[PDB]
């Protein structure tokens, strides 16, 4: 395992996410309601997904070589497998808060796993030119997905309770600027140009999973936002 | 690229699926009705799905060997990785134009995986004989889909408004025809028996999906139907 | 494929199944209450999905061979892939019985999901003495299932009809021993401590799938508390 000098962060990773999983699972086992029970279960479960594929990572399970530019590159095909289940439930948590619409949500569900379809299929494309054509794809589905959350969102979030469209406001920023430096990082590091290296390029991919999905499930689960309106 | 015969209609798959995405998605822009905007996101995710594959299969990615008959037999796998997803939401759009009870569209959506997981299992077998076994059990779920379409929904279309009933009458008659010559090629084809090449065979999915998928959606995207009754 | 010793369990499993499916097949023809196609349609595609796994492990495509122990170790992967449809719909069943909020259905799936995904790692896992690892953190998700069965589930109910109730409880019983039953298997199994042999392991899996559905379908399909209360 600590054969890789990426190994400290996977292992950083995997505390971080057992961590918040625990206490995001200890913090709803008070909870009757049955509006915030959705959002308990729905954000318990992120980072729930994202602790066994960071532990498949630090075992060295979650990785495979890829022969692109001449060489044998690891690739960490386990962020895939994680991305595909937690960013859709991630966007549902946002989907719930404003009662969306059930064809906007599909068009969301949608769009993401073509995102991170196409992601994984430009991680272990053999013709270096061509895992960019798929990172492309991909950043397109993303600024579709983003665009929903500004201009089909936020002006729903406004007709609703103050405290939802403030919660909304608040998580759908946290949501955009963390979610648009996945794509930078990718392009950046060991799946796309290698300029950054893997270790450090595990680092950057480790502090945005904890963010987008610890912090921002401590910001949901500490709204009251989640529960009906109930005197 | 162009080293397959087979790669000029993958690339014309590519470009009318692109084509009828870009379509589906302009054209319901200007759409606010709840109902219409399920028909519309579940309409336009089918050619954007279907668009990504094609351009896996142009590129190559979509592609694997597979031995049977002492031969290394080209086997295009990325088209039951559309399918998988693309023929749920087509059956999906049949069943909610008719309003479908839930128990009928868990027994729709579970048969059509049964579907083409065997069709995926059947392409991949390495013994022969087998190959057919797989087809003929693909074969009886979809021959169950299509007992349901008639049988189970023909007759709900009817006490249903007279758009509605119209419209779901024509998709119905669309759907069962281009889906009954699907498993035909395959037998015939490269997949099975062998005596249609490859290239032809590739021809023939390309109008079948493009026809299944972009002429459907034309169809549907252009009735009434999809709208709620309003004043 | 009488090659294998263990050929006779997966075909007496391949029947049952097809059997099993084809009695709830044609006993659900005679259902019109939207209800009761509900659990027909959920527990006849049980059987069903069952039957093309045990299929594919007879004539062998579902076994793969992993290297662990100094060892090529025989490794139905196919297992894992029908449980991993089949047993969210077998809580499916169970949680519309007692109309479980929808919150708790998601808690349900989504563990389900993590109990199976990581037994397949586990599974496939070279590193030995990790293998048990995976199966400490899946059996750790099974026990949480298990816990929200009693302690959400058995209390809801109670408030519900008495027909209900009993079925329920009757078949939560069914449900929690047989399923306990399965990580001990695996443990002292082929893919654990390799004490008991595949043949052996082969038969246990075959009596436990057999009765968690078939039998299970049996007492379910069989009780009026599927059927709306109705004149
Ligand atoms: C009911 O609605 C609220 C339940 O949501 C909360 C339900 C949770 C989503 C349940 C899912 C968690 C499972 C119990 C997963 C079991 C293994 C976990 C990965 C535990 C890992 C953390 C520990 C090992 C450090
Ligand atoms: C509604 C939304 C969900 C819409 C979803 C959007 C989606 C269509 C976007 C594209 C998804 C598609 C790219 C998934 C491809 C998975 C594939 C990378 C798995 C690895 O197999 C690739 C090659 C080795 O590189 O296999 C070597 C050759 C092997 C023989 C491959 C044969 C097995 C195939 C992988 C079977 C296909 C099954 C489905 C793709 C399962 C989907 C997995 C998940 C990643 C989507
Ligand atoms: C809201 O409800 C209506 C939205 O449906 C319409 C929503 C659409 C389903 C959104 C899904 C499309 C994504 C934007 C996919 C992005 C890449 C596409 C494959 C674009 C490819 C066509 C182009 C490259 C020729
Ligand atoms: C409600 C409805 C959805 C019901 C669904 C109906 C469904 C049960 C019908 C059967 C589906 C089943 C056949 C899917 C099999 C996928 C499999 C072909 C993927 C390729 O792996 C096959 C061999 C190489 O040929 O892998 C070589 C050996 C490898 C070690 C394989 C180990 C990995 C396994 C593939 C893990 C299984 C995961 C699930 C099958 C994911 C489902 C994928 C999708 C195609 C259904
Ligand atoms: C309507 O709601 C009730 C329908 O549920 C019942 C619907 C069923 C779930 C339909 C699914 C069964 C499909 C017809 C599967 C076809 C192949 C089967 C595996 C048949 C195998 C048994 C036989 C070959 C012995
Ligand atoms: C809401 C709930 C559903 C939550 C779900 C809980 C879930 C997160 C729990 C973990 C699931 C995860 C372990 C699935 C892993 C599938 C994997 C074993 C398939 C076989 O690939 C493993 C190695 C060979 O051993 O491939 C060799 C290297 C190859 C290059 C691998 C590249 C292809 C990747 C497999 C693509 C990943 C696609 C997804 C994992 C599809 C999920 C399949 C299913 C088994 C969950
Ligand atoms: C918890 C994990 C999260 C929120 C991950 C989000 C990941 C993305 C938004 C990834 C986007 C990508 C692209 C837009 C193109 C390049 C490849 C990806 C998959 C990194
Ligand atoms: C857009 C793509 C569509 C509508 C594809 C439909 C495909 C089928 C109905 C395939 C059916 C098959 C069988 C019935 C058995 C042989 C294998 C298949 C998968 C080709
Ligand atoms: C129809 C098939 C059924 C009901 C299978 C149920 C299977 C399980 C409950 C499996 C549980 C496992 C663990 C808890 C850990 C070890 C690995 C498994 C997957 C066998
Ligand atoms: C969205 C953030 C992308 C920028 C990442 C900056 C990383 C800087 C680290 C130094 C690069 C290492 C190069 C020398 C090894
Ligand atoms: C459902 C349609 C299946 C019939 C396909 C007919 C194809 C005819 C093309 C000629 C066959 C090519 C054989 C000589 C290469
Ligand atoms: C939950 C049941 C697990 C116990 C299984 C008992 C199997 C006993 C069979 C004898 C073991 C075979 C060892 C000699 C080959
Ligand atoms: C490819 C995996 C996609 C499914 C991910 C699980 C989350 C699905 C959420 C469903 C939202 C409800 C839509 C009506
Ligand atoms: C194996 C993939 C099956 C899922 C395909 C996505 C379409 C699912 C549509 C769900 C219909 C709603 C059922 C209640
Ligand atoms: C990984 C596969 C998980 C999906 C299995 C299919 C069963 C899903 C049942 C959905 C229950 C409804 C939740 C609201
Ligand atoms: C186009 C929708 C407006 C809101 C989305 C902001 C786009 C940010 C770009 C992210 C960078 C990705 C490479
Ligand atoms: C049995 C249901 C009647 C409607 C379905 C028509 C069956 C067409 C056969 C398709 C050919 C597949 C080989
Ligand atoms: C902890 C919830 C109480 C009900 C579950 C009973 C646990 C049975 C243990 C099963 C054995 C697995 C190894
Ligand atoms: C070796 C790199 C070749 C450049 C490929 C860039 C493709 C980006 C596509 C954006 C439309
Ligand atoms: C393919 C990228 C699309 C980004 C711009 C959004 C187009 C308008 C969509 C309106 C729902
Ligand atoms: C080499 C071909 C052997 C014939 C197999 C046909 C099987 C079809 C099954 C239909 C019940
Ligand atoms: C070779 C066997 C090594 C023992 C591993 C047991 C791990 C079990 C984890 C339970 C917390
Ligand atoms: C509760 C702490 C969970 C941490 C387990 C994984 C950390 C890796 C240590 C090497
Ligand atoms: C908008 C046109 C999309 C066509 C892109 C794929 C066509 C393949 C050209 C070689
Ligand atoms: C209807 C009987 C179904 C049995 C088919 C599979 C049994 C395997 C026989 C070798
Ligand atoms: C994007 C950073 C999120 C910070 C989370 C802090 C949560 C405290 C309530
Ligand atoms: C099956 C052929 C469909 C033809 C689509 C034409 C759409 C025009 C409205
Ligand atoms: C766990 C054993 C189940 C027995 C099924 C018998 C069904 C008869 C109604
Ligand atoms: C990690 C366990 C959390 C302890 C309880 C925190 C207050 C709910
Ligand atoms: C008003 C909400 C501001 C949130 C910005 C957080 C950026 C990480
Ligand atoms: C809305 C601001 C987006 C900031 C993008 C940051 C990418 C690292
Ligand atoms: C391909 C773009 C379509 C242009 C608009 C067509 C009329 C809605
Ligand atoms: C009355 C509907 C006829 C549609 C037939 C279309 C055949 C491709
Ligand atoms: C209902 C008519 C079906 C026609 C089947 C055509 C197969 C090529
Ligand atoms: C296996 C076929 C079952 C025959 C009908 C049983 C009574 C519904
Ligand atoms: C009162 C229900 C008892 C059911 C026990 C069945 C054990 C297999
Ligand atoms: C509730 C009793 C569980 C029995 C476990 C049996 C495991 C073989």
């Amino acid at each position: 395992i600590t054969g890789r000098p990426e190994w400290i962060w996977l292992a950083l990773g995997t505390a971080l996410m057992g961590l918040g999983t625990l206490y995001f699972l200890v913090k709803g086992m008070g909870v009757s309601d049955p509006d915030a029970k959705k959002f308990y279960a729905i954000t318990t479960l992120v980072p729930a997904i994202a602790f066994t594929m960071y532990l498949s990572m630090l075992l060295g399970y979650g990785l495979t070589m890829v022969p692109f530019g001449g060489e044998q590159n690891p690739i960490y095909w386990a962020r895939y497998a994680d991305w595909l289940f937690t960013t859709p439930l991630l966007l549902l948590d946002l989907a719930l808060l404003v009662d969306a619409d059930q064809g906007t949500i599909l068009a969301l569900v949608g769009a993401d796993g073509i995102m991170i379809g196409t992601g994984l299929v430009g991680a272990l494309t053999k013709v270096y030119s061509y895992r960019f054509v798929w990172w492309a794809i991909s950043t397109a589905a993303m600024l579709y997905i983003l665009y929903v959350l500004f201009f089909g969102f936020t002006s729903k979030a406004e007709s609703m309770r103050p405290e939802v469209a403030s919660t909304f406001k608040v998580l759908r920023n946290v949501t955009v600027v963390l979610w648009s430096a996945y794509p930078v990082v990718w392009l950046i590091g060991s799946e796309g140009a290698g300029i950054v290296p893997l270790n450090i390029e595990t680092l950057l991919f480790m502090v945005l999973d904890v963010s987008a999905k610890v912090g921002f499930g401590l910001i949901l689960l500490r709204s009251r936002a989640i529960f009906g309106e109930a005197e």
